[PDB]
């Protein structure tokens, strides 16, 4: 039922680098999981126009911000494509392979852990706060998938026998001790207001 | 052989303000065609991962800028993933659409015209130094197609009988008289530098 991945050499190194580079600036892996959530909305949006049919597992296309005070989790729900199983490993091998190296070229040469979104690996930032992430995603074309990693150069993918959630991704971040200030509705709101404040999707922030 | 579209109203009003408002900062043209360029190029090496025959088309992933002095053009070629019909209607449609009210809307409420890129309409850009735009695109599901505007609130689609480009897409710029100096090697230089320095697949600068 469980199986698990070897991260290739590139991704494991940009993945330790990220939990152990001291680097005060954390806030900005908010922004990169809304980007991520975006582009997946405006795929599914755009194959919604020569085949409406697309939007059978769900019309509503938005992103949700769930605070969890009781499991330290920050979760980011969005109602995009969503991932096949293939899209899980791919994203997390070949693809994560190029970009790796073009960003960690950059970080040597004297670029910013901020500009990370523009080498496609984004995503990763989530570890500059998260000890674990875990991703449920449901694409059209698939099976619901439990993606998880608490980095140490593996990752598990297995069926998700959870709630059924129509389609799209949901990123539960596993805050570290001393991360919990993106738990808190005023913080979540600053940083939604400066760097994610022309997305063109509803950002609900949820309340506990 | 030759279709004439008319452009819905919000996009027309887009284009007619790209080219009537004083905006002395017109170099970010370069940087949203380059960034379209390279999101086309991810999305062909994305398919090639499940499907190698996508690159029988061509293997080469990379962006060409050829300058032409003597027909006033500047030229973006690409051998992304490419545009199908449809692909070229929807984009200059409803795609264009929701984009611009977005984009429109933060002009209003004091917002910069070089955001553009970020509600994903930044081609229309191109409009800020070109009187007309021609784009050759080829995709491998379809035939080599000519889309192009001089805005005035329609544009042409014709099936290209011009020379095959195998795969991609080809932006001519027609420029305006004034804005020669995007012609210019030093000058095309400068703004790839300080706006497209960390694009994932290589640029080539054609010299004359
Ligand atoms: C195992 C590693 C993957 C990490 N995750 C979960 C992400 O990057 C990520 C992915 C998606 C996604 N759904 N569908 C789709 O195409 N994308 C996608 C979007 C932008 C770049 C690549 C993508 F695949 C999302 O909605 C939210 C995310 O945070
Ligand atoms: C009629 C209006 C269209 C204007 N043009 C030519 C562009 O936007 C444009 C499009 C592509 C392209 N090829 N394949 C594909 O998917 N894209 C694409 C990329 C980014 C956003 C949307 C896209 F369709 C490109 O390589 C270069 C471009 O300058």
């Amino acid at each position: 039922e469980v199986e698990t991945f070897a991260f290739q050499a590139e991704i494991a190194q940009l993945m330790s680098l990220i939990i152990n580079t001291f680097y005060s600036n954390k806030e900005i892996f908010l922004r990169e999981l809304i980007s991520n959530s975006s582009d997946a909305l405006d795929k599914i949006r755009y194959e919604s126009l020569t085949d409406p049919s697309k939007l059978d597992s769900g019309k509503e296309l938005h992103i949700n911000l769930i605070p969890n005070k009781q499991d330290r989790t920050l979760t980011i729900v969005d109602t995009g494509i969503g991932m096949t199983k293939a899209d899980l490993i791919n994203n997390a091998g070949t693809i994560a392979k190029s970009g790796t190296k073009a960003f960690m070229e950059a970080l040597q040469a004297g670029a910013d852990i901020s500009m990370i979104g523009q080498f496609g690996v984004g995503f990763y930032s989530a570890y500059l706060v998260a000890e674990k992430v875990t991703v449920i995603t449901k694409h059209n074309d698939d099976e619901q998938y439990a993606w998880e990693s608490s980095a140490g150069g593996s990752f598990t993918v297995r069926t998700d026998t959870g709630e059924p959630m129509g389609r799209g991704t949901k990123v539960i971040l596993h805050l570290k001790e001393d991360q919990t200030e993106y738990l808190e509705e005023r913080r979540i709101k600053e940083i939604v207001k400066k760097h994610s404040q022309f997305i063109g999707y509803p950002i609900t922030l949820f309340v506990e």
